[PDB]
């Protein structure tokens, strides 16, 4: 769980990366 925990963190930020993108996406079409 050491491990596998930061990576569980990194997973959030995932979903406001393409977040992000999908607003653009809304843009452009």
């Amino acid at each position: 769980k050491k491990k596998l925990g930061f990576f569980l963190v990194t997973f959030g930020f995932i979903w406001g990366m393409m977040l992000l993108h999908f607003t653009i996406q809304q843009r452009k079409k």
